């Protein structure tokens, strides 16, 4: 999976 | 599965 | 069922 | 590998 | 840099 | 003493 990220909040991809 | 983060500090998604 | 963490210094959530 | 980012957002390449 | 760790409880280095 | 890390890569410390 890994991450998406908007500034300096990330979830999981 | 996974995390949500706010820069530095990691909580379950 | 997962951490809660500051970096990498983590505890059970 | 890693993540490929435009102005705030980034996500996995 | 990094973080040092004794088991699984990890603290800046 | 334990061991120390950056990223992935881990060693004793
Ligand atoms: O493994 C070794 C053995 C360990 O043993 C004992 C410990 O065990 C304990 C249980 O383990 C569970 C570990 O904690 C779960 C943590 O979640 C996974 C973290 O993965 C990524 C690793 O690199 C990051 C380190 O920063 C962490 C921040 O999280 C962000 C989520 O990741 C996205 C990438 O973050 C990079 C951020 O951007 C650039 C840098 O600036 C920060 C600004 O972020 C902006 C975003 O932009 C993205 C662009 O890169």
């Amino acid at each position: 999976e890994g991450y998406k990220c908007v500034x300096k909040t990330c979830m999981p991809a």
